[PDB]
């Protein structure tokens, strides 16, 4: 016997003692006599449409693919726990948060983000640390990554940052001009890009790195109060980074190294957690704030907005079928229980309706139905009907009209959202200009120390050098401004690799 | 109160008495505290993303639509049982009639042919009756009708025939000229168009009309010998018809006759029920039989093959939801199990590709996956996984390919398909010139009388009529070959018409 | 000959004097040798896997359908020009309409509202009216109807009132309760109800009915100057309807009435017109009218806000394809160009989001690809990419981010929309409560005449008298509320039904 | 730099005195500002009347479709078939009627096991699929880079990817699942030794030959028919990378065979294949010592002659990848008259399966893809609709056959061949045909010491990873090939073990 995720099969056969094996059918039941063999006429004759069996299964693989996710299609998944340790009734009312010591089942998502679904996993990209909570207010999807923050503050550059992270559109080939182009021209990304070519860029596995909603949220109490918040999940097994040599080797060792480290870990009962945490800004706070408190690119100082512990996430369940548990989940961040709500941050008010729409596309208008995404902890009752594979009562006979007089499923006012008032013309106002390097620089003079310094400039000018020199020179200028001593270092790099 | 159809709301409200409207919820199973009003920037500004909960509702109902079915769109459903009365064991095998008063439960859905989702149901147009046994050994499809032949006896002219029945490609109307272009230039069309045009042409409703397999089968028995049969399934309601005034008088009046029909009779406890036959014909009498016993224009004499009692149809049970109990349900004849077996009819090979084909684009890859089509009575275990809209558990983590020596499903001899020997050329053999008058003549003469061929008659011209010159002087002759009476009558009608 | 639809099979043959016809091939272009018979093994054997010629056209039939409009799925189209007769540009700065003679491209599509495909068209029912002008600023649609107004003021109550005028969930019956308990219960239906139960209610084709876009949309000019306006474009046939009895013999003679006439009319010179007209309104107007000027349910008098002529609407030319040129066609309100803009009516901000999303799933992803619906009076060019059926060069290799240093597609400042400063808390305004008698008593009173106001009563009285009487009641406590007289008649009429 | 890395540059250059196209919405309307979103007020949520964003954001949520369900890793070029030799005796088919006779071409080279983001350079079978674009239609010759196949039943073929592939439970690349279908079924055995040899890791796709694999059959003018094999050989040599090296490539370059041929076109530097066939008559059909249809078995050299025909030449790159590449479609049941199939039960499986996997990856309009499109050819029949439509949908003319109204017709010279069969319809075991003899040809007298050294090695070095009963049943199967050919690998094993 090797690792548990290698003697999966032999597991499997083991515990079937009782060696009586199914009889193999098709899809419809009926039993086969010889899949081993297609229905010819005479030994060296011609295939029969009348071999069903053959058709029945053929055209079943022919079919067993589904588009991989647009981003992060390369991940890893388990299921475990959330387990409240602390109260936070006085800043959400939510369910999932109402006493301590109550557990709520979670579903869990890591992946990487540009490369694709045969790609490696050790490789410098963010992380992707999805959780849904299937509470009884249904579901709740807080689609993390590994860091606080991202490389852009509008939605509506998003599609162009993910072309240029990808294929080159004519050569399908990583396109470093793409790259870095993008990079330069927007150095709103100054501060994720320094996060990612620092030694956290390469996380060892899943296990070792946390996990954060990234974006401001909006928490409202039983009072109807309201603040806004940040999510914090840090890992119980501490920060562990590979090395920019060690992550190669293993790109090419093992491409699928995050997916075996995450199920041994499971399977030998070293069962990962995340101690939960909020931080808090009041309304008034929010008002004084000296960056956007919802600008993507900016945290919120540990100093000014200590982090308040909440409670535990715990995964101790792998996947038994991949396909049917990871590939075809689905994280919504509009998913949204009472208590918990939205931000004006762009960048969230952008994805509450890019993860809805692209899952009907990629898995069907009713991948809700699907039941690793199936709200199973509350009761869906409403008037949405019919489409594409129904697989349910599609709740049978009752009245699908709202309003009615005829007892169907009634809206509850205590579920309303949180009103505010907002004040300002209705146009495009322009944010690319939101101060690009404040705590760009803070996390290069303060958070980094000399080594740590030396080696994300090294990282930078690694993969830099490969662009054209007046790309070369715009990142250089851009770095400048974050830190003299930060563009330099990076030019004197480039300088010899050139 | 009016007929149970129309008070169907009224009788779930009814059947909620002591209980307390559920809470709507969005898909995700988040309550909903106003689902009447939308979310705007002030009383008259503009709406916002933020809305999820209408925007979660929209994208939904934007998806409620699938595919028709190419044809028999319009259509009515219903379940019950299958009953054995008499012992056939000796000619099959088969589960489902295993013992005398075995029970096997069963789904229906009755059909027109060319019209489309909101066409009228009393029209002249042949029947469908698919019956779904859920037997143990898999899903058995008889996708019969209420007529023992077709208009083609070669597959590969199904798509033009069906083309020609429908509508023209530049103006979207019913075209005469197309429907008898057709017709008059395949001659093999006569004997059914000769059983459409007649009064069995518009049943009155479902319950009033014979069901037939219409294809020749193969029975296999316990010693693995084996015959040829047909299934027919006769009406306990007695046959009854409408006048073509009745029937368009109807079809304006009630579009939907078929269906209500079929609803208040089992609503009101009247269950409609057919005795099932099968006529069998040994290998030595196929040889012998004047025509090609595998011709689909052709039936088996009841004189020379009488009807072998089997069992009883019987449907006592109204769909819940049409959606998802009858709209999605899907018949394929090519899921027949041990026992039973296709024949060499060129028709019915062709069908035994064309239902999982079309139903893996209307439905889906896994449509068997919708518990409607799923075979709930048989344990299906194989080495099909993935797909689109994959449910279950998509068979957990069992050892995926066949064979291999980890227990996973194996093969059942028994279930072995029976084997006939076959010699000759691998061509196409032209059948356009088979017998195409001498049964239709029996038909016009004899199963007909004076009063019956006198509206048969006036019943084509009047459609006929429409149709070019040139048209109706090739289906003429066509007729007059069937009997002079035959065409001479009609080109009276048509004479006068013009 | 007869009517020009009937003769589109001859018109077509004879197109084609020396008619040798093109070789019969699959969908490769290889050359079918026979496409009349299978290939089987020997006269009567099975049928081979081998005829590729067969399972090639065979599978194409079984995926010619696709998804009906959710709603409006009964409908005929037609193409033809918009000409430009007056200066409206110092209202729109559009290129459409930049000068007095000015012609552009226009496709149209006409339908009703609940019927699915195989639905008669003369029945009462609202009617459909887009229109799709291909500009050389894109496309614009002007997704329009027979009616100024329309049964809700809320777009999240949509998906309820089309299930109610649909068919029951269970039976698949349409259902007087689901349609009278939905009127009743929003009473805002009103206005809407009472015009489609008079005259107006059936159309006699589309060419004598009226079109409006309803909505109050939005029209800036070059100076960046608003105001708000209404489209309306007048019959230049002339208004002219179906009485109940006509309309339901027809519906029984000729479902597709509204195409053959529309066809014909083409087909014979008989161009059908329209005259273009626009109401005005400024932001001041707007701020003083007794009504909410974005309310669905109202109208602006003509007295207070005068019709001013635009231009003409020509349809001069019939699909040459039905399925390709009409059952295809995707109409987006939010298809405008600049100088067209929306107003905050929170129905049409419904439509801004569903048309687009609904498109995708019906046609596809890329179904502005569908050359009916592809702009091809303007040049495409931004940073989208790929997709399924992605039917042209994808934009080759040109860099697909932005902003790039390329020389790839760039923002046109002049394009940039109109920008409004809203006040007032971001929350769900109930407007249920809104105006919902007034206008409709003015529509019952003065603009229907002692005749009109008693067959409106008749016809709303012959539908409703099959709902409960608790329904019939509610319904009659709302006529009441608009006129004494127009409820007590309803409910005189009601007593003799029941 | 490289042409590949200079895409971008070149693009701008070719448009010198240029000036860029107005930015626009998928509906032709120009766009005042793509790069910041409508709020109310700078700090203000997102409305629903920004279609702009909406627009645009909707179709990047709808970028992906499918993966070819095997070989979903390729690279694709284009360019055209000469013909060189006269092999009309053989076949009537319109590709081969003159000398000089040039065809335009697709092709798409591939892995098979790995995935859309998987490296290039590792142990695996490569594609090489030829589109002939010929006036009688498209002709796809679907090859490998290997006369033979793993298997000779196509009922076994979903069971041997998913062997090849990931484990259903840990999504992790399973040698127990390798090795027990191997081991089960040493049918397996000639190509699993092709595999494992030096050929099994390429030096890129322009340094290996192609083969058709089938035996296919040649109709001529007459309706005379012979059976035949297709042949291409790479004139660029043969040229493969070591292990070492093919491991190094895989993390510094997952795209190496991308990279390689794109530059080498783009150089000027254009691939060829010269393209042969070997014929057998029906009568030496009769006599070969196996199945002439069995996949795992080659026609010798010696006994069936390579016979020249013409020149595969590559000397176009894509313009557009996800266009002309990602949705580029080969049919093995695509053949003009003068090419049919032979009994082969595995050609016979994938006359089904790629139509069919197409209308699911690609759509049901999958022909109507430009680069699918068959272009030199008039279609015309009686097919109509589907999803996605695009062309004119064969406008108003007769949707029927037959009809009275000159619509399209058959044309009886394009009827296929026949032949006179005669059997029972059922299903004939093959797992015990030979699976050793050719296999052990090639071991002794194909292969020298070093070679079987490295194959050996190469075997072992992946075998080592299965369960020692599953490893035991696959020296077996070698031994019965050779006895040094087991216990070579068996010593190898004894130490990695
Ligand atoms: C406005 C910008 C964004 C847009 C439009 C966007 C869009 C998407 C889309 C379309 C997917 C694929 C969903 C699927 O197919 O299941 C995805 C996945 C993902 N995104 Fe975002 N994204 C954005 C920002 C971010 C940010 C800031 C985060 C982190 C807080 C994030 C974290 C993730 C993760 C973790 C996944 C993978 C979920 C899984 O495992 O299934 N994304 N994103």
């Amino acid at each position: 016997s090797r690792d548990p995720a290698s003697d999966q099969m032999q597991h499997w056969k083991e515990q079937r003692a009782a060696q009586k094996a199914d009889v193999l059918t098709t899809g419809a039941g009926n039993p086969v006599g010889d899949k081993l063999n297609v229905i010819t006429v005479g030994p060296r004759g011609p295939l029969l449409v009348q071999d069903v069996v053959f058709t029945d299964e053929m055209a079943h693989f022919d079919r067993e693919r589904i588009p991989e996710r647009v981003v992060h299609a390369k991940g890893a998944g388990a299921f475990g726990y959330f387990e409240v340790t602390h109260d936070i009734t006085k800043y959400s009312k939510a369910k999932v948060f109402e006493h301590i010591g109550k557990k709520t089942p979670i579903a869990v998502r890591f992946s990487t983000v540009a490369g694709e679904s045969g790609s490696a996993d050790t490789v410098r990209d963010p992380r992707g640390f999805a959780v849904k909570f299937y509470t009884e207010d249904g579901n709740w999807d807080l689609v993390g990554n590994n860091t606080p923050i991202f490389f852009i503050r509008d939605p509506i550059l998003f599609p162009s940052f993910i072309h240029s992270q990808k294929r080159n559109p004519q050569t399908h080939l990583k396109d470093p001009d793409m790259v870095w182009d993008f990079w330069s021209l927007r150095p709103e990304s100054l501060h994720q890009v320094s996060f990612l070519f620092s030694d956290r860029g390469i996380p060892d596995g899943h296990r070792h790195m946390n996990g954060y909603g990234s974006h401001t949220f909006k928490l409202v109490n039983a009072n109807g109060e309201a603040v806004y918040c940040k999510f914090h999940y840090k890992t119980d097994q501490g920060i562990k980074n590979l090395s920019v040599e060690d992550a190669a080797r293993l790109s090419q060792e093992d491409p699928d190294y995050g997916i075996r480290d995450l199920f041994n870990a499971i399977a030998t009962g070293k069962y990962p957690s995340w101690t939960f945490y909020i931080q808090v800004m009041t309304f008034n706070q929010a008002e004084t704030f000296p960056f956007n408190p919802f600008d993507l690119t900016k945290v919120w100082p540990h100093k000014d907005y200590p982090l308040i512990p909440v409670g535990k996430l715990v995964l101790n369940r792998n996947p038994v079928n991949y396909f049917a548990e990871v590939e075809q989940i689905a994280f919504d961040p509009s998913n949204m229980p009472p208590g918990i709500e939205a931000s004006p941050d762009k960048m969230l008010q952008g994805r509450l309706f890019a993860y809805p729409d692209t899952h009907r596309h990629r898995l069907g208008p009713n991948y809700l139905h699907i039941p690793v995404n199936c709200p199973y902890r509350a009761r869906v009752a409403n008037y949405q009907r019919d489409g594409p594979m129904c697989m349910q009562d599609n709740q049978g006979g009752a009245p699908n009209y709202y309003p009615n007089s005829f007892g169907a499923p009634e809206q509850q006012p205590s579920a309303l959202e949180h009103s505010i008032q907002y004040s300002g013309e209705v146009r495009r106002f322009n944010t690319a200009n939101d101060d690009n390097v404040t705590q760009v620089r803070a996390f290069y003079v303060n958070v980094l120390n000399e080594e740590q310094r030396k080696r994300l400039c090294e990282n930078i000018a690694g993969h830099l050098k490969d662009a054209q020199i007046f790309i070369q020179k715009k990142a250089v200028k851009n770095f400048t401004e974050v830190h003299p001593d930060y563009g330099s270092h990076i030019q004197a790099l480039l300088d010899k690799y050139n």
